[PDB]
């Protein structure tokens, strides 16, 4: 009769077992490549997948395992695989179910890096990502073909801060027998558990809020385990010749996708996470709810402040009255639609430049989801790779300042942004 | 006036940071870097200015290691990756897209083989495995889709030494780069770029890192390969960078620039700055470790080669080894520190030995300071078919030793004691 | 006209400057022993203290410097020196102003380790620590002699959870021209800034709440800079022969004590903190307010829960109605008297053993101030070194369970402790 | 059947953790460790049971390093500390209380000298500095309060080699331990315990760690010293442990047990598990690095010893060096890799050289892989009076080189180029 722990317990404990050797309370940093095999048979068994155990950190690492289990536990997934980066998580999440010739439907409202991965890198690997305006559920529907393997959206458009109608998009995905992949980087499980809202697979840049401290690039893929792998995902339901005819759904049941992702993509492409990074991201995850609550409390107040400020044209934050995504925010992200939002100063690009140049507390850097408040001009930075049209479709605007509202004293954030605005 | 290898392994790429004057390479365990101005942020993203943008793309700790490996290999630049697998993936994906082919030696690390045969196959990249013993096979396998020839310096675990220069001439004849996975040699024992490689990849996990702590890969660009129409993504405007042409913007660093700006940035198989730091600590002693590794490997290989309980020992430096002359030509300091042997009594004896060694670590790795042992057929190359294993030089009785820097007398004793427990 | 940032901003930003080299937003881990000297003159200048700069990590490290400045900024001190441990902080805090033949007055209500340091280790170095019942201000007064160099108390007795009357004890210390040293480990600057309440010197086990994640042993000494070093502290006001007649108060002004502590004790005894530890403790400090707020919110609810529980004899938490320290809690620790408190089950030692043995979420380990909830029986563990009398005086009791209430879901903590109590 | 040094430096103290089977030593960056039961917690605190209690007291990563250094030195045990200074402090404070004396060579690292002369003096410990050249001075300085003789293996920066065995006989005659700070040699070059040391201390910061990353110290207990009435705290009930007698509970490990249980626990100059991890990575290559260090040092010392712009070179392995025979006797592999030289043109030339070297790192450290240079009189020993500096063998013109593992040709070139810039 196992205990159902709360989020705040899970973010601290989940996936974390006291190692039998040292009884270390902290998750050891298993900064190891390798692990002893007690016997040839055990080694053969580990590689044959006949026995669970550590083989090689590229495949699996006991530090990272904590983080994987922890995020899976927070999202309510069966499993997760940490990656070297959000981008690697996204890459893996797609490549796990999409091969050359396959298609993915993605919101156009993506982080520039995902957009580029989708538009360019995956394109070159024969994966055609069809970008849809996520505001138009029919566009998901229209873009799906026999070749579509997934719908991919961000919980909160980097940096459109649009909230896809997850359950509606999930319905579309599931109607077509394809998984719904939600990049939940902007929300974290604390603000949004996409699995509860139809996501089959959640990915994160753990770089951002999950890690929370701007220290560690990291990604993770969380498998809901909810998705029935069908004939559109032959590699999940057919003998994998690289594992002597292992069938992921047969061997791993509902964990097929995440098992495959580890056994195929993590192992083969090796976008593995450093155990050190895992450890640092774990230290972030330990305070995730606390951070995220402060982040969203601050984001609300900063967004409300900017929303009423006479030198600000607009503020794009779902929680602001009259935001297009307000009701989606209330439905899906009731704790607050993340802590990243955009605003357009009066004076446009030139005012934006001046603001970004005159904030002293906001950190002008390429990141979101640091405990520290971050500012950037997506058009020239995060989404610089996108064509004007792709930027436009990603919700990028020339005057747009993106704020990742940190957990600083809101009064300081307001003061900082106010002082910058008054210059 | 160039610094010697031993100096470079300690110093190359490592600058005293202007802030702290740290002698050690700081662990810049950061995601992000301040942009002084919106103009600077724009310039950085527009590649108008060098600087730190985001650790997925580049990191000053990792930069040291990249520059250092690039310096040791005599490459223009390098990009570190989360793993050797990612380095290999990136090395290929940088220049191969769906529809493309790569010619690879069959004598690969199982994981590379599997990446090539399966994962890349799913990305529309057909790796054609050739028998690297036969230069004609490289030539034969090349098509107008081939984008590279890929070999390991010393096949994991065949310990074959491709005829690098001859293979390089084939690649180059075909206007394709020769990629050498130099994991087993490190630049100390072999600098593939001096022998026709255009691109070197390492699992820095192995000897470069040397301590079994850190998964890491790197791709080193020789800078020598003239990217041609077979690599449009290097010589044609990149729509992801507003029609940047890598060869135009980066000259000889086109490949490695692209690899960072496209694959590292997009797929994000980035190395942890901490891993970079640890690998650096390995690299600092690379020549010392590798010299000891090879001194030990030779002794152990000689010991086992003479041993009444050992059927065979496969190490190029052993008299009569097929690859002996290639070892003399290409790895004169010693053909790495990994070799295989087959005990008399075959697989069963192999298991007894692996079970009986106390000092050798039974684990999946090579190129630890620690002596490692494994049975590749059931582990490292377990994913391969019998045929693939055979083509990879994996044999059922085969024990792979990664000869560490322990006291050779202990390693000999350990293996001797284990052997001397297997009945005649 | 520099900005007065809030606590939450400071815990994130204070002491942290973007390095000119890399512009890293995260505090680099300057895991270096050494630092380049541009010139013999610069090296000579650094060692002669004619120039600030990095010399050697044992003395100073730019990662640790952030943490030092940050804690100094949170406490409102002029400076801090991080140490390898709380114990080293305490050792240094004392040895910086007390030599063989000198005395210190300390509350008997100490962490066993401090008690032992005081009672034994310092005794052997000719420093006689006179232990007073801190409930009796007259006892501080009585125990002070010509030889007394300091009064030392914990903000919240480990594990008595007594609150000394800081300002009253400060008055006694200052009346005798000796500094008041407050071990603020249990509170952190978030709950209590001893410098605002008469402490001249604050020490912490940063191991505990400041670090917050149970990863890193670390201590720090924070100098208020408020204390006028007088003839009782010759080494602060007279030429230091180890620095060619440097006078700390002359060279360092109000930072004399902390400067000396670095230049003499840190340098000479070298209880220095790893830059890595500094980095990890910084990651804790970044969420300090958030953690501490959750900790105290949980501690209150758990203490209130245990305080009403029919299998609990007593709960010692200042914030519980009728606790002796309630008004001291309201005066000094209004945000909550830390998140560590003790309770005596009914059934005494035997029930305590059973509880400690049957908690599944509480971690039975020697630490406090982890994000994770911790449990231990001080009498047999943290204070095991103390004689029955010293334990008694430290507020240790045979039936006493000490809880470090973590930031888990209070419902889980309650459930855990309730389930343990019902066994 | 003992493992060789090279094996021990890689393996000693390192066990495969039962949980993960990590080959690498995990970084147990933990404060705390679960007690399975209140009984277990009680037993651990009551020292009825070995196990992990709290990282200030003991840590499984650090344990590896402690055991490893203890293994390399042939000690019973070791306790790592935050620094060499803390190791020295602990080594002394473990056996000296206020009122006690220590006899130390004057030829000390400035920081030790200063700890001894000032910090310990404030704790009522009178360190009597003797001229280690003259065995009689050790004898003369000993009083019934002396608790130890303390010397460095190779004086920082006098590079004098005490006559360890002769000094050990003096200490032992007086029933006091001989503590050798073996920082400059490491167990690879000198195992003081084999030459009469009872306690060895290191700055692991230096050669043991070898990479300039991590401040660390260790105290190694030979286990050989029979604690007597001059050490009541080792042979009398410890009131802090309910009358535990260290010699009774820990036998030959009394000292090192006490040091952990009293000084480490109470003063908490504990090493970061991360530092332990990094130092371990150094130690893994200790023999390799130290061999290269000494090979390089000899070459550099010979180069400078023959150099027309160098007045003197102080390195025991140089023909005519006062300590040559002691080098032959005690450090036959080479008297460490730190030496001094005085350029012709004295201090001014010294500054020119220090300013002019490009490869040598001007910084305060020794025993980095990197070659280091400094002017001790103005840096490392700056805190000492002229007299103390002189008694420490510090000279105004003196340049201390910590000869790294760079290519000797680069180091020679670097110093040659710098010298050849100083006018005759
Ligand atoms: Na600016
Ligand atoms: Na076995
Ligand atoms: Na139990
Ligand atoms: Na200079």
């Amino acid at each position: 009769e196992e205990r159902k722990y709360g989020f705040d317990t899970l973010q601290l404990h989940a996936g974390q077992f006291v190692d039998r050797e040292t009884k270390s309370r902290a998750v050891p940093i298993y900064q190891t490549t390798s692990y002893i095999f007690e016997t040839p048979e055990e080694a053969a068994d580990l590689f044959a997948l006949k026995k669970a155990g550590n083989i090689y950190t590229r495949i699996g690492n006991p530090t990272t395992d904590v983080l994987e289990k922890r995020i899976a536990a927070l999202d309510g997934g069966v499993g997760a695989v940490a990656t070297s980066s959000g981008q690697a998580a996204i890459t893996y999440a797609i490549l796990n179910i999409a091969r050359s010739g396959d298609e993915v439907v993605a919101a156009s409202t993506l982080y520039g890096g995902t957009y580029t991965l989708f538009a360019h890198t995956l394109r070159k690997l024969g994966i055609t990502v069809k970008f849809v305006n996520p505001d138009y559920l029919e566009e998901f529907e229209k873009a799906i073909t026999d070749k579509t393997k997934a719908i991919f959206v961000e919980t909160l458009g980097n940096p459109n801060i649009n909230i896809p109608d997850f359950e509606a998009i999930a319905e579309i995905a599931h109607k077509h027998g394809i998984p719904f992949i939600v990049d939940n980087t902007f929300a974290t499980p604390y603000l949004f558990r996409p699995i509860e809202h139809g996501a089959d697979i959640v990915v994160y840049s753990m770089t951002k809020f999950l890690g929370g401290h701007g220290t560690s690039i990291a990604g993770i893929v969380v498998d809901s385990g909810k998705f029935e792998w069908n004939e559109k995902f032959p590699d999940l339901i057919q003998p994998d010749p690289s594992y002597h005819g292992l069938i992921y759904t047969k061997e791993f049941g509902n964990a097929a996708y995440i098992a495959k992702l580890r056994l195929t993509l993590l192992r083969d492409i090796g976008a593995c996470l450093s155990p050190f990074n895992s450890f640092l991201v774990l230290l972030g995850v330990e305070t995730l709810s606390l951070r995220m609550q402060k982040h969203v409390d601050n984001a609300m107040k900063l967004a409300k402040f900017l929303n009423d400020h006479p030198k600000v044209e607009w503020v794009n934050y779902p929680a602001l009255e009259g935001n297009k995504y307000y009701e989606l925010y209330k439905k899906y992200l009731p704790k607050g639609p993340g802590a990243i939002f955009t605003f357009g100063p009066k004076g446009g690009y030139d005012a934006a430049k001046k603001i970004i140049n005159n904030v002293k507390l906001f950190s002008h850097l390429a990141n979101v989801g640091d405990a520290k408040s971050l500012i950037i001009h997506p058009a020239s930075t995060t989404h610089q790779q996108l064509t004007e049209e792709e930027q436009r479709a990603a919700g990028v605007l020339p005057e747009m300042i993106r704020l990742s509202v940190g957990i600083e004293d809101i009064e300081d954030l307001i003061y900082d942004i106010e002082s910058a605005l008054n210059k």
